[PDB]
C-alpha cells in the first residue's frame, strides 16, 4: 500500500478534483 496522499491530491489537481488512497494505491475522486 504504497499510497503518498499528498501527491495524490496533487495529481488530482491537474483534473481540479480530490485525491483517496483507495486501499493499496492512489485515485481521484469524481466531480
Amino acid at each position: 500500500a504504497f499510497c503518498n496522499l499528498r501527491r495524490c491530491e496533487l495529481s488530482c489537481r491537474s483534473l481540479g478534483l480530490l485525491g483517496k488512497c483507495i486501499g493499496e494505491k492512489c485515485k481521484c475522486v469524481p466531480y
